[PDB]
């Protein structure tokens, strides 16, 4: 019994070390792994956006929302990634795959639902530091009601935003003296509110920007209008560099109060008709005009919902967010 | 004590067992972030060869050397600037003299500033691509000093294995295991010669062996670099042994044993020889047949005459395709070298011309 109760002994106690240096091993790999894993992720990052800069063309960005718990039974229709760029989507019903199919698009960008409020900002950060460094910076959210533009550019205060992270990273980056000119506004029939046609105020501490922006997004079918935000920023250090980050959030191109057709037409007016551009046809495109033309970074998100109801409008956000990466931005 | 065992028996079966569960999944988080890191490599280097792409497949680059310390007073012609890719020349002692490039060096940029060019490039050569970094100009220009340089101030060559070494290092914590098939050769009237050997023979430019596309050198010294000592000993073994063109290739074959995948790319850093215009007591066919080669590869044909050359043909692999091309043209700043510089730098003119 001594014998073999010896036997075991020795052998359990080589492999309990020899699989105790095996953790080791694999922790060391896997704390390799990670390290890797993420400078290879800030590398296609820095690369992405250099690529997107030569390019020239407008930033478009693909954002598919999740369903929320409520609509647990709410049919969905197919949805193919073919890559970090490339998403496609089909009907449930195959009597219309067949007939024209292939609805597939490219864009700079596709965010699955899975994305976090993170993931997000990481890829709209480099423009709002630009913004520092002397950059014309635009970014709306065009897509149909209920698909996400609120939530990805406000977002909710369990989770955040981009419009808000953008603060945590418009000071930051400052930490030379910097001067921000907050400016909230809104069109609902054709015409400005808020503080505006006249002016805004001046920022002071990032608390009074976290809460100015609070307190215009009080006094808020329902919501057919679009939510601008300008942000001039200032460069004195002591000729002057000075960048602004606006903010919109469009109404909601759905099958229907119609100020987005004339956004439409604009963009079609940056390939075409070079002539006369529809820039000064409508309230928000003359707001909007200093980022589809002149020398400034724009950058598009198009909200899309995953459900099938969704679809035929899905198509015509997608399809609009194609034309739109078409740009070629003069800068 | 049997019991004392017998107790140390259960307790050991109960450390294997949670260590064994430990380590089950230590495994499955390390193969998801390995496959992760694997397909997070291939989008950069996708990302990567889309910037190449778009700074240009093939880049012209122009570089004038500073005066040299062993005449104060030799003319210089008038140099102007006109922006970073533009620059212009003038004579004093015999239309207009403009000529424009990815990138104008002028006597003050530094070896550094050129490699900055290449850098990139080692990169898309690791990553399967194969570059051909080029130095052209009449005698003196600064070809050599480009390509090499000098101990005080490496060169092209020098920068690119330094970054060479360092990337292949970094790659291994990737799973990638890198193998670096150096060789050195003279192309003399069309005629080969192996820098790494003494003995006199004949190396001929055969179609590979895994593709009737890339080429092959027979009779060549193809040295496998055990480490940068090695790849050092050989350069200046091969250094030590005009009118000809030196071409230092450098093959990377990175392979990933895990993914059962490999990645062949290649250097080729050539030193074209001076493309002045002779005298009395040819080369400039091999040249022109290089500059044509390029200008072809421009204009998008079909049928290119790679075989023409001895020089364009050992390029052949490396001079189309997803390969990158950077010219550097190397100019003397002086009155007395006024027509041939303009002949070099009326390269660009051609390089560009294509709309
Ligand atoms: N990416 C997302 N992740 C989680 N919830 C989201 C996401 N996008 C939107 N939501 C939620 O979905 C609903 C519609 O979003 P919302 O921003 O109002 O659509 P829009 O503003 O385009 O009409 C809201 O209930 C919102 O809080
Ligand atoms: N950028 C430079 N800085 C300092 N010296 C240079 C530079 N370019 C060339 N030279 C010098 O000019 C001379 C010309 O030789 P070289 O560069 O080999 O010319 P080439 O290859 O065109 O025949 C060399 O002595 C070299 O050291
Ligand atoms: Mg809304
Ligand atoms: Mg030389």
């Amino acid at each position: 019994m001594h014998a073999a109760l010896s036997t075991e002994v020795v052998h359990l106690r080589q492999r309990t070390e020899e699989l105790l240096r095996c953790n080791e091993q694999q922790a060391a790999e896997l704390e390799t792994c990670k390290e890797q894993l993420f400078q290879s992720n800030m590398e296609r990052k820095e690369l992405h956006n250099t690529v997107m800069d030569l390019r020239g063309n407008i930033r478009v960005f693909c954002r598919i929302r999740p369903p929320l718990e409520s609509e647990e039974n709410r049919m969905c229709c197919t949805w193919t990634y073919h890559d970090e760029s490339t998403v496609e989507l089909q009907s449930i019903d195959a009597q219309a795959k067949s007939k024209m199919g292939q609805q597939i698009f490219s864009f700079d960008q596709v965010f699955h639902p899975l994305s976090s409020q993170s993931d997000i900002f990481e890829m709209v950060s480099p423009l709002i530091q630009s913004a520092l460094d002397g950059y014309n910076i635009c970014i709306f959210a065009y897509g149909q009601s209920g698909s996400g533009k609120t939530y990805t550019m406000d977002g909710v205060p369990e989770s955040v935003g981009v419009i808000p992270r953008t603060v945590d990273l418009l000071f930051d980056s400052i930490r030379w003296e910097y001067e921000i000119k907050a400016t909230f506004l809104e069109i609902y029939n054709e015409v400005l509110y808020d503080l505006l046609s006249i002016t805004e105020e001046t920022v002071l501490d990032p608390n009074h920007l976290r809460h100015l922006m609070h307190t215009a997004k009080m006094n808020r079918r329902s919501s057919r209008s679009h939510a601008v935000t300008k942000l001039e920023l200032i460069g004195r250090h002591a000729e002057i560099s000075v960048g602004s980050i606006n903010l919109v959030d469009l109404a909601g191109s759905e099958s229907p109060n119609r100020s987005l057709s004339e956004l439409t037409n604009v963009i079609l007016a940056l390939l075409q008709k070079q002539d006369h551009i529809p820039y000064r046809n409508s309230k928000l495109t003359h707001l909007l005009m200093p980022s589809l033309g002149g020398n400034s970074k724009t950058l598009m998100f198009i909200n899309v919902s995953p459900f099938q109801d969704c679809f035929q409008e899905s198509v015509k956000s997608l399809r609009f967010a194609a034309s739109v990466n078409s740009c070629k931005m003069t800068k």
